[PDB]
Formats: C-alpha cells, sequence, structure tokens
C-alpha cells in the first residue's frame, strides 16, 4: 500500500483506461450509482420565502470494472484528481444556487474498480419549513438525479441520522429517509432516476 | 436504443462529433440561417423589489438546433449522447433586459441525436429589470424577458420560439400565463435585424 | 457580398486564416501612426445610486471598434463579416478611472471582424464606479463622470477618438428604471502624469440623470 | 551553501530537476512508513463573530511542512532553497471539517524546496467556521474548536502530527486567552480505515 | 520608429525566449532590487468599530532584468507583456483580510534598458487602528507590504512627490500625509530576514 513507484505506476494504468466524458457502461446495463447524504449543518432557514441553507456530506458511488487490477502486493486505494475520471452528472433539482464544494477534488479508486467521491457541499434550496418551530418540524423534500442521462444509461439509488452533524446548530435533526424514484417529463419520453432525500428538523427547544 | 450501453460505440460516437465538430463556427446548411429554437420554463422567483422593478427568477432554459454534420446511423449503435459544450458550436445568446452575470446550476453537457440535433437546457438563476408593478393584485404584474442572438443579425442566426408544469409549489408567487413572441429589431448602430424571443410572463403574490 | 454570408466552409478558413495572421498580443500598428480606436458607451440601466458614499452601479453597451487591415479579405465571394473570440485577437487595455469594481461582462466574448478589417467589440457592462451624486433629487439631476483610457499605450501607440455625440442617448435605457436620463456627453482628454513623460488619451463621459416621479 | 544562492542559472536547473521528479498527484511516501505533514495554526484576525448563530470568521497562518527526499540535491555549491508553484509539487489535501465557507488563500501560492528535501508551505487564509460562540463577551471567553484532517488519506498513507499572540491584530475587537493543539484519530462509520486530524482548540474574549 | 508593428512581435518574441517566469532574474550574486511606490485613488469606506478599511490604490511596483534588454536604436524603446510571460515578485499584505481586487489588465511595460514596470491598480480590506478619524488631527493606519516567500539575500523592497494627487476629489475623506519606511523582520519559524515597507497612511474625514 506504500511504495510511491507502485502508486505513481497505479495512477498512470487508471490515466489510460479511463475516458472522462464517456459513461462507464457494462453489459447493456445502466451505471449503477450509488448516492447518500449525510447532513453536516443548517445555516439558515427563512420561513417567509421558503429557503434554507446547508451543508451536506455526499457520498457518491458507482463501479467501473474496467480500472481493476491485482492488489495482492500492490496498493488497494489510490486517489485520482476527478478530472481524469467520469464522475456522474448529478444535480439538485431544487437548488437555488451553485453548489459550492469545501473538499479537495478528489476520489478514492478501489482494486476491484469501485469509485469513490465523497465531497462535502454547501447550497441553497427552495423548500417548505412550514412547521420548523413547532414540536413534529419542518419537512423539506430534497431531490437530486442524473442531469442529461436517462435511466437506461444511469440507474441512481439510495445507500445515523445526527452522526456528522454538528451540535453547535439552532437546528436538530428528528429524521432523513431517502426513496428512489424514476420520473418522465412531458419533454423527453425518456425517464430519469432520482433520490429523494427527505430531512425532518426543527429550531431547539 | 437495445444498443445504448455499448462504452465502446458511445465513445466512438464522442470521438466523431469531436472530428466534424467546429466549436467557433455557425452551422448554416445549404445557404439558410440557423433556426434555433428557444424556450423558457419558470422553476422559481426568489426576489420581486417593487421600488426598483427587479425580479430574481431561476427558469429552464430549453435551447435546440441543427447540425446535419453530426449525424451517424444509430442502427446498431446509441441513440444519443452527452458532450460537454466546449466541443461544439453554441448560439450566443444574450438577455436585453438583464442585469446580473446569469450562474448555470446545472452541468454544462449538451445532448447530441443521431438525426442531427442538438440540445442544451441549462437551469439558469439570472436577475431582470422589468415592470414588476401589479403584483399585489388579482390581474398581476406582466414582465417580459427579451432573449437574442448577440452577434449574428437573422441573416445568419434565427431563434424561433417552439403553464408552469415545472413552477415550484413553495414559492410565495403564482404563475397566471406565459406566452411567447418573435421580433426582428434594426438598431440605429448596424443596418442590419437582430431577432429575439421575448417572453412574456403574467404573475402575482399568493394569499 | 451578403448573398454568401453563410457557406459553413468559407467562413472556417475565414477564421482560420485569421488566427494564422492575428497576433494577440501586439498593437496593430500602420505606418508609424497610433492605432485609433473610437469608443462610445449607451447606457442601459443605473442600478443603484448612494448619495452619502458617492457611488453609482451602471449597466451600459460599451461600443468599441479599431482597425487592423492586416486582417482584411476578398469579400467578393465571400462572407462579409464573421465572429470571433476575443481570445485570439488583440484588444484595447482600456480601464476605468474611477471604477471601484472588477467590470462584469453581462454578454458574450465575441467580435465581429469586418472584411476591410476594421474590428468592433461591443461588450455590455455591469461596473460600479465612485463620482459625484449630489443634485440627484432635485430637477437638474446630478453629474457623474467616468474616464476611460488606455492603461499601458500612451498616445503615440494608442488614440482613443471620441465617437460622440448623441442622438441618441435615451434609447437603450430601461424605461423600468427608478431613474431618467437628462442628458450624455463625451469629451477627448489627454493627461500627462508625474510618473511618465508620455500623455495618456481617455475619453472622459459625463451623464446627467436625476430620479424620477 | 549561503554564498551560492544568487546564480540564476543555478536556480532554474533545480526548478527544471524537481519538475521532473516531482509527481503532484502521487503521495511522496517513504519506507512504507506514512508521510508525516506537521501542521501549524497561528492566529492573526477574528473578524466577523456571531454569537446567536454559532459562527466565527478567521484569518490564520497556517504552516504546512513535510518531507520528500526524492525531490533533494547536493547543495555543496548550489542554492539551499528555492520557490516553487505548488501546481508543480504534491501538497497534502487538509481540509477543516467545521468550516462553513471555501478557504480564500490572501498570500502568493509559492512553497518552499529545502535541498534536504523539505516542502514548506505556509499560506494566509481567511474562513468562516461553525463553532461554540457562547460565553465570548465574559471573562474565562469562548472556546472554539477547529479540526484539520486530511480529507481522503487515512492514517496509513498520511498522518498529521500537531506544531499564541505573536502574530495577532492588536486592533481586533477580541483577543486570545490560550490555544492548543491535539493530534485527533477518529474512524467514521462509511470505512474501515482512521483518518488522523488534529484539534485546535481557541480560548478568547471580546475586549472589556 | 516606436509603430513598426513587426519590431514590436520580434521584440515580444526575444523577451519570451530568455525570460523565465518561476526564476528570480538576479545579477552578479546580488539581491534582487524591487522598488515600490503606493499612490492612493480613494477610500470607500471606514469602519470604527472593527478597524477596517477598504482602500483604492494604485501600486507602483518596478524592478530590473538586464537580461531582457534590447538596442533600441531602430526598434522600440518599450512594448506591453502579459505578465504570465514575465517573472513578477509575490508581493503581500501582511494586515490584508481580503483578496486583492485587480481592477486593470494585467500588463506590464519592459524598457529597452532592462527595465520592468507592473503598475496595476488594486483593491484591498485592511485592518488597522482607524481611531481619530473625525479629529482633526485625523487617524493613522499602517500598511506593511513585503515579499512572502523570498527573504532578504534574495529580493529587497526598496521605497522610492506628494499625495491627493491621483486621490478623487470624490471621496468622504482627505489624506493628511504619506510615508514609506521599510524594516527587516525575522519570524521564530525560520532564520533568515524578510524585508517589508510600511506604508504610513494621516487620513481624515472632511467637513
Ligand atoms: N433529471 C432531469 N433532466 C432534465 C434534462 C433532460 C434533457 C436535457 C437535454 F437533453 F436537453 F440536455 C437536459 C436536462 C430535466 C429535468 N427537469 C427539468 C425541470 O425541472 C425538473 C427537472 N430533470
Ligand atoms: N441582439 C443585439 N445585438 C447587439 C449587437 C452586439 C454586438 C455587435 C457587434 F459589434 F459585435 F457586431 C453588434 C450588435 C446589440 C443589441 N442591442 C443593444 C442595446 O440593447 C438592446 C440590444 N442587441
Ligand atoms: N492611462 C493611465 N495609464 C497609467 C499607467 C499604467 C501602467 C503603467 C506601467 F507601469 F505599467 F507602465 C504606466 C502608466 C496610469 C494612469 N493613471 C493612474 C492614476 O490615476 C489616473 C490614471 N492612467
Ligand atoms: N478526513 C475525513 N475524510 C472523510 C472522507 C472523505 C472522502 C472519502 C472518500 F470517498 F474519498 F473515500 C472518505 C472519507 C470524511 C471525514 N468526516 C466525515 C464527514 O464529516 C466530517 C468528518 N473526515
Ligand atoms: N514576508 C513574510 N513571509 C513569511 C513566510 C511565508 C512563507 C514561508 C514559507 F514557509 F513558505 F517558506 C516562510 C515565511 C511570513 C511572514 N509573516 C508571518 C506572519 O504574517 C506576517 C509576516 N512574512
Ligand atoms: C494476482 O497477483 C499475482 C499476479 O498479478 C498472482 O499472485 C495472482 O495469481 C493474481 N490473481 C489473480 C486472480 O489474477
Ligand atoms: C445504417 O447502418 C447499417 C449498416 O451500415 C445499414 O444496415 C443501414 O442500411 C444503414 N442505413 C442507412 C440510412 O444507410
Ligand atoms: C477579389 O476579386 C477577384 C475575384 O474573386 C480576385 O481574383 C482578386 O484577387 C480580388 N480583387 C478584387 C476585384 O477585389
Ligand atoms: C556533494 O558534492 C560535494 C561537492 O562536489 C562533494 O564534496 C560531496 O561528496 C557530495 N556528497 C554529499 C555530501 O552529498
Ligand atoms: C545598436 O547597434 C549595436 C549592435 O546591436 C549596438 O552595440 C549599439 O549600441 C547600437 N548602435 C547605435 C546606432 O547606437
Amino acid at each position: 500500500d506504500d511504495d510511491k513507484l507502485d502508486r505513481a505506476d497505479i495512477l498512470y494504468n487508471i490515466r489510460q483506461t479511463s475516458r472522462p466524458d464517456v459513461i462507464p457502461t457494462q453489459r447493456d446495463r445502466p451505471v449503477a450509482v450509488s448516492v447518500s447524504l449525510k447532513f453536516i449543518n443548517i445555516l439558515e432557514v427563512n420561513e417567509i420565502t421558503n429557503e434554507v441553507d446547508v451543508v451536506f456530506w455526499q457520498q457518491t458511488t458507482w463501479s467501473d470494472r474496467t480500472l481493476a487490477w491485482n492488489s495482492s502486493h500492490s496498493p488497494d486505494q489510490v486517489s485520482v484528481p476527478i478530472s481524469s475520471l467520469w464522475v456522474p452528472d448529478l444535480a439538485a433539482y431544487n437548488a437555488i444556487s451553485k453548489p459550492e464544494v469545501l473538499t479537495p477534488q478528489l476520489a478514492r479508486v478501489v482494486s476491484d474498480g469501485e469509485v469513490l467521491y465523497m465531497p462535502s457541499i454547501r447550497q441553497r434550496f427552495s423548500c417548505d419549513v412550514s412547521g420548523v418551530d413547532t414540536e413534529s418540524g419542518a419537512t423539506c423534500r430534497i431531490k437530486i438525479g442524473s442531469w442529461t442521462h436517462h435511466s437506461r444509461e444511469i440507474s441512481v439509488d439510495p445507500t445515523d441520522d445526527s452522526e456528522y452533524f454538528s451540535q453547535y446548530s439552532r437546528f436538530e435533526i428528528l429524521d432523513v429517509t431517502q426513496k428512489k424514484n424514476s420520473v418522465t417529463y412531458s419533454c423527453c419520453p425518456e425517464a430519469y432516476e432520482d433520490v429523494e432525500v427527505s430531512l425532518n428538523f426543527r429550531k431547539k427547544g
């Protein structure tokens, strides 16, 4: 796991095999991407205009098996800059600002061909904050899917509630759930898979 | 369609597109202007200021055109592919009454279809100066957005327009009507005519 | 001629010739004479004003033109003009002496190059300036100046020649703006500073405006 | 040696040699031992404080050093150190876990390379953090806790090792009572392996 | 003879072939003498509570690299060059509390005798003593500018005729005095000295 030249070699191999603009399909099956959200913070919450500002830890994984190697005497994982990798084109449907990445833009590649990209993000969303002061709290739903690939090319999926959530927040997390969802729009005949993350939270009392 | 996931067939189409594609040159065919279809679909309203007459909107910008030099036989290969928009010509659209840089909320990819059609449909948050009077009244306020090609006159580029289903439930405002008109203006600066789509939007507060 | 404007292959060749000849970092001087650059502002919107700090926020259309005849070609059977990315062309290095923010370009960064070596670049720009705003409430309006000059090139290399004057200054201006424009004028100035024995040419633009209603 | 240092050609050759031996995307691990990165925060200012929202704005000088023997050269008759743009060098991927903004880098982005293989990267950063701010308008003051860790590399590849009004501003509204720096290894339920990090405790109060 | 376009492009080519942008241009084993002056253009704001100050200043940097020099007998005396092609000094304000914002194009003059001039106009926020701004004596704010990564054996900053000369007449504030001075500090992390120039600005509000 710890020879610089072995790492430089693995990296070199990934840079040949990997085509960054082409989706990594195997055997006529959609690429199976698994998304999961962990919340880190809730910073602002406007009940008049229906917006929140959050920081979340976005764990995405997929399998590009052509990147795989034998690791019996070499390292099992390495870090690659994401400009050298195809990453999925996920978008959050009810975002109202550009996503702001707060972490170095690197992925792990695992010798079985698995790719993990888990950046931490700040973003404002437009959502229902009705009930944020009550005891049963508000429920804001976030929708996240593949922007330009339909369900026959990219298949999204959902992989404790407050394990990484700051203790210095004004808000508290009651429950967080994730549901897979295939949806068609009147524009395009094809479906787009998304994950709907439903966060249930309230102000602290 | 059944052959939509050959990673190799896909890579080959991307390669092909990158060779034929001339990103800086308008893809005219047969001495006709490029016809570009332009439409908005509103997603949200974020800020309304009745004093200064401004509005923040997130709208979904539907833009399509064709370049038959990119076409291919898709009988046994993928029907569409995604392409980074730096590899294709894109039209230089501009909103005349906009007062801030447009902010693109989605990945900057276009779809290319086997028949030579190109679809670029970004989601955009932008700020416009427009008439926002009547917004607390039953008829509502009517605000227009004028979107035309900036450098190419009508002789080279024409823009044509092709209810808020994708409009947020949680917005403070409600849409009443959305119409789309085609204008063709000659400015006192240049002897030629620039075309544009006008998008009139009637909207009002809820309660 | 206008009849051949669209032939895709012809346009590409013109774009190719332009890149082979254009030197983006060199002033296109002709015959021991300075490069003449025509400058015209047209105001679009006056976004905000602060009478206490003396700042304004404007959107203007900045029309700029100049000649490089080494770019010319025979338009007898060819497109008369084409659009070019400005990264492929020399562009004048104009600065706003009293800008207090970076310029934000609103529009696509493309120039039109015409078949006789004329280049037009007219972006739309939002910028914040520092100027005299007192009077803005009265009926005679306020009067705010903006100096714009060549930063690193002096008069014998670049001369900004005033493109004035209107009609017409209230034409591209938002009618839905809190403010209205009385008059606009332009002046060519030529200043020699402490540092350099060389003189820099600038264009002073005066905008007279008041709050409506 | 100190005499050499000013030879424009000698430096050019050193800088050439570094760009060739340096691979920016590979951790400079030697001997099967995890790269040791020494980190150190010196505070410079405390600017925006919100007691209601638990946010703070700080300008701090981050001091980072590590060792890469492959970059080393015989400096008997050449310069002992040179400046290098960090685009030419591997730099560790550090990240503040409680930062709620993107770091704003206030200084030129150069590192120093010493001829014995030490690399020194010491940028001045402004950044907003989410932390315990209550107690700030009182004498024992507040106690914030920034944590700085290796994002994608775990303990077997990168290991952080720790190491104060000297560089702090006397024109700050705030003043500093104590600063401590502990090493911390923690395992998150996602990945089997542990990540090293440095909890920097800052103790400070408003004036008067 | 300053305008022959071919002579310019040739000079610009010679400059790119011999110039190494990442290497300090030292000569005869002496440090590089970088000369620095600040002329103030404006003051945007002042916060008495927090000791912040927003200022627009014209930074005047000049230094020599005799390896760029050419014979200007029948070619131009000077030319403009993108700073990406040249080595440029890594200056920094110790008491800056914001990213510097360059308001001007990033071009340097090169003079044929080997001299380089980089003179950008900059907008930056500083933290400094601001008390006394309303009083007739005025407040005194100190900016400390120095070389960040290069110590004194490598780069030395030397300050080089009245202010209120490029200073905006429309400012709330007026400048009472400006003095430049040179210090040389060693910090407890590293045994080599770093030179800086402290610009002292004495100013007050107007009546
Ligand atoms: N997942 C997803 N994808 C698209 C989409 C479809 C096609 C294109 C294309 F091909 F034109 F580039 C772009 C986006 C649009 C879309 N919606 C648009 C309206 O807001 C809800 C989501 N959602
Ligand atoms: N569509 C459009 N195009 C232009 C335009 C822009 C650039 C050029 C040039 F010089 F590059 F050729 C010409 C016209 C100007 C224009 N107007 C200018 C003022 O605002 C209303 C619209 N509208
Ligand atoms: N047109 C113009 N050019 C300069 C100028 C800029 C850069 C250089 C240098 F050093 F790069 F050569 C010289 C003069 C400075 C200048 N002024 C600076 C002070 O405010 C009034 C305008 N105006
Ligand atoms: N040092 C560190 N690293 C991670 C982490 C980031 C990326 C990856 C991946 F996907 F690249 F493998 C793994 C762990 C996560 C993490 N924390 C978990 C999120 O909350 C803050 C602390 N801390
Ligand atoms: N001019 C200067 N340089 C440094 C400095 C910067 C980088 C490095 C390193 F590590 F990259 F070599 C060393 C010292 C530090 C420094 N100060 C330390 C605190 O901030 C005020 C002054 N001032
Ligand atoms: C993996 O490692 C080496 C050769 O690469 C060898 O010991 C072993 O047989 C390999 N196993 C597989 C499944 O290729
Ligand atoms: C499309 O491709 C296949 C193979 O070349 C062929 O069967 C079919 O006739 C082609 N169609 C056209 C339009 O040429
Ligand atoms: C352009 O016109 C002719 C015909 O295209 C060409 O041969 C000649 O070089 C040019 N001269 C004229 C007539 O402008
Ligand atoms: C380095 O070079 C010097 C001078 O050439 C020589 O004396 C020495 O043996 C070399 N080895 C070391 C000390 O690394
Ligand atoms: C330029 O010509 C020569 C050769 O470059 C040079 O040495 C001298 O300084 C100049 N000659 C004149 C005419 O002054």
